[PDB]
């Protein structure tokens, strides 16, 4: 299972990331994003999340693999 | 590039993962794996390290993706 972070203290709220992947990113009320989902087991969501994850321009967000 | 880590509460030494990937993976002064190098980019030590994240027997083992 993998589980994707966002560094609020990085994020700039470009959206690409919620743009690119809607079901595993969302905006908050700091107009930063986070995950909607605390855990990967979807491939499919995997793949959307490492394309954020590539496309991010300020590279925010990283993910772990358990 | 990848980033392993070990957590020192969990890991009780058995060091299979310092067997599969001793290039990544080293025993402490309290009996415990740690990581030797602080990133991975080479695909042969990120696969190894992968393969002992699989075959740790209590779970210490994750890697993150940035
Ligand atoms: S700037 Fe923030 S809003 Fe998404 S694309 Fe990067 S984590
Ligand atoms: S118990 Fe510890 S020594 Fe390695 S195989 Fe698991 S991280």
């Amino acid at each position: 299972a993998w589980k994707v972070s966002v560094d609020q203290d990085t994020c700039i709220g470009d959206a690409i990331c919620a743009s690119l992947c809607p079901d595993v990113f969302e905006m908050n009320d700091e107009g930063k994003a986070q995950p909607k989902v605390e855990v990967i087991e979807d491939e499919e969501l995997y793949n959307c999340a490492k394309e954020a994850m590539e496309a991010c321009p300020v590279s925010a967000i990283t993910i772990e693999e358990a």
